[PDB]
């Protein structure tokens, strides 16, 4: 079966330039902050190939879009920018509309904190990220689309086994 992932965060955290950095392994173009899309990725992650559908999202807003998305969507990342504090501030109130959606099942997801190349102009710290990660039960990483540290890729692999661990 797909693994059905959807990216959810403020506009401007770079959920488009990390669905793009681990689809193509790059980041070299800018990419239209209005457009929402979903992308289907094999790969061979442990022994065997999977397949994943990406959500990349673009409006935020409280809808029944929105709803539609998280109940199709299995396993979420959820992005915010390190520069930006009011993104890291959207991040719980996300994952609460998450629960009420997914009741009585547990949420699958992952915390990643972009943007992590702009160190100088870092507004969140790495250990709030780990206390917010620890408050949403989740795991945690800080990486950069822009330079590809943080191992996105390997990211990506571990919320689909996490998925597929929780489908039983
Ligand atoms: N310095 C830096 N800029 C980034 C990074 N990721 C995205 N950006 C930039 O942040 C802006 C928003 O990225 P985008 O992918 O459109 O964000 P989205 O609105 O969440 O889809 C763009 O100007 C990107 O070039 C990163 O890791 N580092
Ligand atoms: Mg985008």
């Amino acid at each position: 079966a797909e693994v059905k992932l959807a990216i959810f965060g403020r506009a401007g955290v770079g959920k488009s330039a990390l669905v793009v950095r681990f689809l193509t392994k790059r980041f070299i173009w800018e990419y239209d902050p209005t457009l929402e899309s979903t992308y289907r990725h094999q790969a061979t992650i442990d022994d065997e190939v999977v397949s994943m559908e990406i959500l990349d999202t673009a409006g935020q807003e409280d809808t029944i879009q929105r709803e539609g998305h998280m109940r199709w969507g299995e396993g979420f990342v959820l992005v915010y920018d390190i520069t930006d504090r009011g993104s890291f501030e959207e991040v719980l109130p996300l994952k609460n509309i998450l629960d009420e959606i997914k009741k009585p099942k547990n949420v699958t997801l992952i915390l990643v904190g972009n943007k992590a190349d702009l160190d100088h102009s870092r507004q969140v710290s790495t250990e709030e990220g780990e206390k917010l990660a620890t408050e949403l039960a989740c795991a945690f990483y800080e990486c950069s689309a822009c330079t590809g540290e943080g191992n996105i890729t390997e990211i990506f692999y571990e919320l689909c086994r996490e998925v597929r661990r929780r489908r039983m």
